[PDB]
Formats: C-alpha cells, sequence, structure tokens
C-alpha cells in the first residue's frame, strides 16, 4: 500500500508516446523537492548563473526521481533527484567521476563533447562527487554504499562498443544496455528511497519476474535518445559504434530507423504483457496476502521505475528540445517564489539550504 505516491494526472493516459497500456505511472507527493534537488546539483556543478548547462533530470511531466522513485521518503527523494542529475552529467565528466571513486575505467571513454572541457566545471564535479556519497551513506548506512559500489562494478565493467557489431540477438544485446544506463544503480535507488528491508535471497527470487520490464526500459531509453545519439555520433567521432538498438536492428533485421522504433515501441508493448503474466505467475504460487510487505513494495518500485522512465524518456529535457534551456523558466519561478541554494558546493556540509529541503520557500 503506497504511502507517498500518487498517480501521475492523465498526461499518459492513451498518449501514444507513452509504451505502456495498463501500468500507470505514479509520481512522489514531493516532487518539488526533487526539482530542488535538481536545481542545486546543477548549480554544485556549473554555477547558478550556468544551470543547465547539461540537461539532467528535469522533465515537463516529472522528474525522473520524482516518477521513478515515486514511493520515496521526502528527504530521500531529494537526495536521489540530486545524485541522478549529477550522474546525468557522466559523459562530460568521465574522468573526474572514475578518478573520485578511484576506480579503473577498462572500457574505453565515450565520447565527450568539447563544450564541457571547462576545468572550473570539472573541479566542481570533484567536489560533487566527494559531497554526495557521504550524504548519502550518512542517510541509509546500510543501503548507501550498495549505490557507490554497485556504481563502480559498472565503471570497470564491460564495453559495448566492440560487442555492438557482434550481438547475435537482442536479448543479448539488452541484457548489456541495462548496466550501461545504470540500471542496478537505478534498482538500489528504489531500494533505497521506500528504505526497504529485503534479503539477497527474496531479490534473487524475483529478479526473473522483473527482467522483462528492465529489458522495457532499455528498448525505450534507445526509442527516445537515439536523435541525441545520432547527432552525436555524426559530429565528435564515428570511430566509436553508436550504442542503441536501432543500428543493431538494421544490422540483424534489415530495418530503417522509422522501422526499428516501430519495432521497439511494439516490442515494449509485448513486454509489458511478459511482466505481467510472469507476475501473475509468481502471484498465484506465492499469494499476495502472504507475500512480505517489502517484496510488495517492491513490486511496487518496479512498476515505479519502468512506468516513470518511460512517460519520462518521451518528454525530458534529456531527450528532447530546448534540453538544457529547458530548465531556465523553472529555476527562475522557483527564484521568484524565494527558494534559496548554495553557491558553491562546499559551502555547507548539507545537501541544500534546508537540509534536504531548501529554505525560505518550500
Amino acid at each position: 500500500r503506497r504511502h507517498s505516491v500518487m498517480l501521475d494526472c492523465k498526461l499518459w493516459k492513451d498518449d501514444p508516446i507513452y509504451f505502456f497500456k495498463t501500468l500507470p505511472p505514479y509520481i512522489s507527493k514531493y516532487a518539488q523537492r526533487a526539482d530542488d534537488a535538481s536545481i542545486q546539483a546543477q548549480i554544485d556543478v556549473f554555477g547558478k548563473d550556468d544551470v543547465g548547462a547539461m540537461p539532467g533530470a528535469l522533465g515537463p511531466r516529472g522528474n525522473f526521481a520524482a516518477v521513478t522513485f515515486a514511493e520515496s521518503f521526502p528527504d530521500r527523494v531529494a537526495m536521489l533527484a540530486y545524485l541522478n542529475e549529477v550522474l546525468s552529467f557522466y559523459e562530460c565528466f568521465e574522468k573526474q567521476m572514475t578518478e573520485m571513486l578511484d576506480a579503473t575505467l577498462y572500457a574505453n571513454p565515450v565520447p565527450k563533447d568539447p563544450k564541457y572541457d571547462n576545468p572550473v566545471w570539472q573541479a566542481n564535479y570533484k567536489n560533487t562527487m566527494t559531497k554526495w556519497p557521504k550524504i548519502l551513506e550518512n542517510l541509509d548506512p546500510k543501503l548507501g554504499p550498495k549505490c557507490v559500489k554497485s556504481l563502480v562494478a559498472l565503471v570497470e565493467g564491460t564495453d559495448m562498443e566492440p560487442k555492438m557489431a557482434h550481438y547475435k540477438t537482442m536479448k543479448e544485446y539488452a541484457l548489456d544496455r541495462t548496466n550501461y544506463i545504470a540500471w542496478p544503480v537505478a534498482c538500489d535507488n528504489a531500494e533505497f528511497g521506500s528504505q526497504l528491508n529485503l534479503t539477497q535471497d527474496q531479490l534473487d527470487s524475483v529478479r526473473d519476474i522483473f527482467l522483462p520490464l528492465w529489458t522495457h526500459s532499455c528498448y525505450v531509453y534507445d526509442y527516445y535518445h537515439y536523435d541525441k545519439e545520432a547527432e552525436i555520433h555524426s559530429t565528435y567521432g564515428k570511430g566509436r559504434s553508436m550504442i542503441n538498438s536501432i543500428p543493431l536492428l538494421n544490422r540483424l533485421k534489415g530495418l530503417s530507423v522509422e522501422e526499428a522504433k516501430a519495432w521497439l515501441k511494439q516490442r515494449c508493448f509485448e513486454l509489458e504483457k511478459e511482466y505481467l503474466q510472469r507476475k501473475e505467475d509468481y502471484f498465484s504460487e506465492n499469494p499476495v496476502e502472504a507475500v512480505p510487505v517489502d517484496l510488495r513494495r517492491w513490486f511496487l518500485s518496479q512498476e515505479d521505475l519502468a512506468t516513470g522512465f518511460a512517460i519520462w524518456c518521451a518528454t525530458t529535457y534529456h531527450n528532447h528540445p530546448p534540453f538544457g534551456e529547458g530548465y531556465a523558466a523553472p529555476y527562475e519561478k522557483r527564484r521568484k517564489e524565494g527558494a534559496l541554494w548554495f553557491e558553491k558546493v562546499t559551502e555547507s556540509d548539507q545537501l541544500m539550504t534546508g537540509g534536504f529541503e531548501v529554505r525560505y520557500a518550500n
């Protein structure tokens, strides 16, 4: 039973851009805290006069964290919005993050936009990547470290670029792509936000139920991020193979880009149906009234992750115009409402002026 979340407003029902037919997206009651924490992250990296230099988690139909971790406690929803805003800057500060996690990058570095070789932004990123893990591990000493070790395990993970020309099935592609978009971290975040007490055995017991939803999320990300990935690969370097299901679908099935997008959309409808089948089989073998409460909450968290990511990918400034500039209007509207932000990430030991909220407003 949901304790911190509501159904998104019919900004999704029968909308063709939304790749679910049954599952509804949900949003935190504390979405404003999510957006405030994202603004704070933006200032902590770029500075208050360059908010939106790179688009992160914000979106017209809800913050990434506000919809994907909709059932999280308010402090934790702010924490997750901040950290995911900072992680959206990976493709600009890869080196600074590998150095700040003290992790060796065995994959070749992703293409870097030259407009982000700003040493003051790289230093700010290093300071931010020092601060947020201590605040995270202090909010939850048990689940907090899980996220950073999963982040380190992803940074030292397999490289997908040499594999793109050799995948023989979309299934293998997707099983690598989940890691590329850091869904281990997304699921650690979901467990952290709802403060769930789950054993490794329980998570393992339902990993196969949830696999279709993770595959769904990779396909929907590919669908809506292809255009920016194609503009990145058409300008700074083709010596890198594009990591996306769409070129692979061209190679394996002879599909144009439009036909590949249609394939992805229908595949995610099928994947919703498949997850629903697997879930009903699980809950008939283990009836819902006798399943531990935290496992039922975990089902809620996974459905939130999938539906929120789907509605976010179709609308967010991370994949659609006006990209970073879409940050300017909400920012100014929270500035006029009197919300106060730290100008430097070193100014305070806390995430935000109000701790996890903001001061002088809401």
